[PDB]
């Protein structure tokens, strides 16, 4: 038994919506395997931080990994690239792009990373939060200190907004918020949830700046020493936990959003995001470089 085993890491904790979506994974490949194929997965940021993971990951040193294309900044372009501001006009949206053929052209800018793409997972849309006010118009945010994701392209958005970035490991957040070193963050409601981020940044706005893509990458090191006969066996399984993962996903946003204002999260609804997408136009200036970046993004706006 488990003659193949694969260590998998999540920033999560266990029980989180990714979590469980990869332990479905693990449960059916091993199913599906005959006892052969075993996944283990490491939550909570156990074996590092999230982009420190995913450096391992493409050395082989770990296995398996589920991490947001937010996390990749120069490393996969193109993921890059579809963490764009308000690229994606919603989770249907989305899942549309992702699985039809654009997809397939964003799993091969990770295969010539060492990564091997072998499902996409949801991770709806994110908004601002912050421990000093409430955000309720774009000039709101003139001056403030909001921790991003380590990627040039959130750097930027901030600039657009008139605010200051930080980029920092997820981790690493909730003290800097705790102790005012930052304002704030932005994030889903399940993360803002599970990080205890709400207990010391209560003010939430839903101004959905962004949607990042998620996926689970293999090792293309360890993908390679693998037989044709257990390759098929994990994207089978991995395939099989996508949808379980979307629903889990819908589930938790509902879960969370009514733990955190049952807290006392302060939520701004109904903000008017034109100006906030209006903001965006110098960043869409600076990532999108080319012919081969432009039509993408064309082809993701076309898609319905
Ligand atoms: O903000 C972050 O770093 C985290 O945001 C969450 O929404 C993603 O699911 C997670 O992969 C990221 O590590």
């Amino acid at each position: 038994e488990c003659e193949v085993t694969l260590r998998s890491s999540d920033t999560h904790p266990d029980g989180y919506p990714t979590v469980e979506g990869v332990k479905f994974m693990a449960e059916r490949a091993k199913e599906l395997s005959n006892g052969r194929i075993c996944i283990e997965v490491f939550p909570s940021s156990q074996l590092g931080e999230e982009k420190d993971t995913i450096e391992q990951t493409q050395f082989g040193v770990i296995d398996m990994v589920r991490a947001s294309f937010g996390s990749f900044n120069d490393i996969v372009p193109e993921a890059q690239l579809l963490s764009l501001p308000y690229l994606f006009r919603s989770e249907e949206h989305l899942h549309n792009v992702m699985d039809g053929p654009i997809g397939d052209e964003l799993a091969k800018a990770f295969e010539a990373k060492d990564l091997i793409a072998v499902a996409y997972y949801d991770g709806g849309s994110r908004s601002f939060y912050n421990s000093q006010k409430p955000i309720t118009k774009v000039e709101d945010l003139k001056g403030m200190k909001f921790r991003v994701m380590q990627s040039d392209v959130f750097v930027d958005m901030m600039s657009a907004l008139g605010a200051n970035a930080t980029p920092m490991p997820y981790g690493e957040v909730y003290s800097s918020i705790q102790t005012g070193v930052i304002d704030g963050a932005e994030n889903n409601w399940p993360s803002y949830d599970s990080s205890g981020h709400f207990e010391v940044a209560k003010y939430y706005t839903l101004d959905q700046h962004l949607m990042v893509p998620e996926l689970v990458a293999i090792s293309k090191i360890k993908w390679d020493a693998l037989s044709p006969e257990d390759q098929q066996v994990l994207r089978q399984a991995a395939e099989e936990s996508e949808p379980v993962q979307r629903k889990l996903w819908a589930e938790q946003e509902k879960a969370s959003e009514e733990k955190v204002v049952a807290s006392g999260a302060e939520v701004v609804r109904e903000i008017d995001k034109t100006p906030f997408i209006e903001a965006m136009a110098p960043v869409y200036e600076k990532y999108v470089t080319k012919s081969e970046y432009q039509d993408l993004v064309k082809r993701i706006q076309e898609t319905q």
